[PDB]
């Protein structure tokens, strides 16, 4: 049916281990990895297969990702802080850039034949 609501042909990658991130801060990379639970383990992204760059990719693969995340919470269960965006964007960018390169030399077989 629906992967959320109305992504735009984007999908859902695979479930993956979140990675810790550095934050030049105390607090935020303990909030982060101590809370680490409640964040994202997927990312959603479109068919890199067309993307001429990863770059590209990255940019949007961390903006819907969290907003899937985000407006599927922020205003439809809690409020996000928006350090815990700003966590979540950074967490969903190291598994986008993971997931690209899986999903890039994927899709050139799974979505050729």
């Amino acid at each position: 049916g629906s992967v959320v609501g109305g992504l735009g042909g984007y999908m859902l990658g695979s479930a993956m281990s979140r990675p810790l991130i550095h934050f030049g801060n105390d607090y935020e990379d303990r909030y982060y990895r101590e809370n680490m639970y409640r964040y994202p383990n997927q990312v959603y992204y479109r068919p890199v297969s067309e993307y001429s760059n990863q770059k590209n990719f990255v940019h949007d693969c961390v903006n819907i990702t969290v907003k899937q995340h985000t407006v599927t919470t922020t205003t439809k269960g809690e409020n996000f802080t928006e350090t815990d965006v700003k966590i979540m964007e950074r967490v969903v960018e190291q598994m986008c850039i993971t997931q690209y390169q899986k999903e890039y030399e994927a899709f050139q077989q799974r979505g050729a034949s």
